[PDB]
């Protein structure tokens, strides 16, 4: 019942992190995305020229 | 019990915590869109030229 318990519920604490983790990678992303466009695609490479 | 609401409750406050840490990187890459259309998009180009 013990290992029941814990299993069910690390499986929850578990979905939950990987879902929190996966909306902080989604606004990160589109944060770099909405940034990197707002600065301009081409620019960044003159910048490593 | 305490296993359950304790889950929720961190579900609660880290899908808050992903949502404001969304809004700051919102007002930050607004801000600095603005800021870079404010001062030039070459400009910053030329200055890495």
């Amino acid at each position: 019942k013990v290992r029941e318990m814990e299993l069910i519920y690390a499986r929850a604490q578990l979905e939950l992190e990987v879902s929190k983790a996966q909306q902080l990678a989604n606004v990160e992303a589109k944060k770099f995305k909405e940034m990197t466009e707002a600065l301009g695609p081409g620019t960044i490479r003159d910048l490593a020229v």
